[PDB]
């Protein structure tokens, strides 16, 4: 890692992908590191996901600038929650594109929050320069809207908050939640990217293809136990 | 180090870079040791901070016409404060060009002082006959129109009074200081010049990067034990 502040490291897990850790304190939650991806090419970055403010945001976008020698032109959230979309305000005045599911954009609209311009339905495929980042919506999970970003040059996947990390033992918040489509969602992860070599969580450290069984136990025992 | 004069001392810190310090009793405060920088290209010479009055920064101004066989044209003060702009007087009537934050310009009007000419919102390149002299408002600390200078040919950041010496231990005067702002203009300042070799703060001896990591600390106390 490298820290580039005090609330803020970075990770680079290939010569084009980097994955990021934004730490803040929320009451009623404690220190949450919230986590989100830099894809690089030809002097272009996306950010998929920004970290919860627009504060944070533009110090990493100025590090991206600064010291990656790329300019921000694209973003994508994982869906509506303010570690997803808390720095989009920042973005949009900068010019920056955004591409989400309808379902988030749908429910930006409704809540009074930054609101993504280009929505898809099922999917879509965005260049970064020829570069593909593909986004699926597979169906609900941690959130009723929240998708998954497959890079297929780099065996990549963000699996955003759908995933929990391998250190996490609990279901969490799931208060926007479909646990009961969270499961069979997690099949379709799991059927769909079987060669992922580094799979990204919304919160903790990132890993391999064991996190979306790791979370299919987590949300199984939990859906067991309480009915 | 060398002394020019029984208050002034100068170190040169590259072929181009030298910082000063000059020594002025200061009622209910003693013998305060305040620091500014001198910069040469082509025969010309930058002024980073003038002394507390106008004598000792007569006495400066003739040493880099005599020694270094240079004509003071450009001038920068760090913020409003007499160590930043105690002899600005004395330049003016020289012709020396001066650059600085707009919020100081505001200051010295408002606040009966003599006024720099140029001014300027969130950043300024000050080319001194080619040699950029970079300079960058991030936020406010010690002064609320507090600045930073970087010189990017040498690695020198000149940070000013935001910055605390490593044998200072207290916050010192915050009369002016935007308290809630320091912590966070310091990691900005740290985030934007990582490759920085020689750090130099208002009062005290020079240093690297640490000197921005210990004014941090020496801040975040203050706030934490006095809440
Ligand atoms: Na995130
Ligand atoms: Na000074
Ligand atoms: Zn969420
Ligand atoms: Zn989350
Ligand atoms: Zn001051
Ligand atoms: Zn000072």
């Amino acid at each position: 890692s490298v820290k580039i502040s005090d609330d803020i490291s970075i990770t680079q897990l290939s010569d084009k992908v980097y994955t990021y850790v934004s730490l803040a304190e929320i009451e009623g939650w404690g220190m949450v590191p919230s986590n989100g991806m830099i894809v690089i090419n030809n002097h272009q970055a996306a950010l998929l996901d920004t970290p919860i403010n627009d504060a944070q945001t533009e110090m990493l976008v100025n590090w991206v600038t600064d010291s990656l020698h790329a300019k921000v032109t694209t973003f994508i959230p994982n869906h509506w929650h303010g570690d997803c979309i808390g720095g989009l305000g920042y973005l949009q005045r900068k010019g920056v594109q955004s591409y989400a599911n309808q379902m988030t954009i749908d429910l930006a609209k409704e809540k009074g929050l930054p609101v993504p311009e280009h929505g898809f339905t099922d999917s879509l495929t965005v260049s970064l320069d020829g570069m593909p980042l593909q986004c699926y919506y597979l169906g609900g999970g941690h959130a009723t809207d929240n998708i998954v970003v497959w890079l297929p040059t780099e065996n990549i996947l963000f699996g955003g908050c759908m995933l929990k990390d391998n250190q996490t033992t609990s279901i969490g918040n799931i208060s926007d939640a479909d646990v009961t489509a969270w499961p069979k969602t997690l099949d379709k992860v799991k059927a769909k990217f079987p060669s992922a070599r580094y799979v990204v969580p919304g919160h903790g450290n990132y890993g391999g293809t064991e996190l979306i069984e790791h979370t299919k136990q987590i949300v199984n025992q939990y859906i067991e136990s309480t009915s």
